[PDB]
């Protein structure tokens, strides 16, 4: 089943504009990208380290 893919909607945008093609790492172009839709996939991304607890260095 999945648990969703994190990697739905980044990848689209680490290719076109993300040196380094990593979350979590040169994290600033993809966060958009990332927490838009991934957020389902909260889980695995381990958004920040769950989302209140807006920890900067996930």
């Amino acid at each position: 089943d999945q648990n969703c893919d994190i990697g739905n909607i980044t990848s689209q945008c680490q290719m076109q504009h993300k040196n380094c093609e990593d979350a979590n790492g040169c994290d600033t172009i993809i966060e958009e990208c990332k927490t838009s839709m991934v957020e389902r996939c909260q889980n695995q991304e381990f958004e920040s380290a769950a989302g209140s607890t807006t920890l900067g260095p996930q």
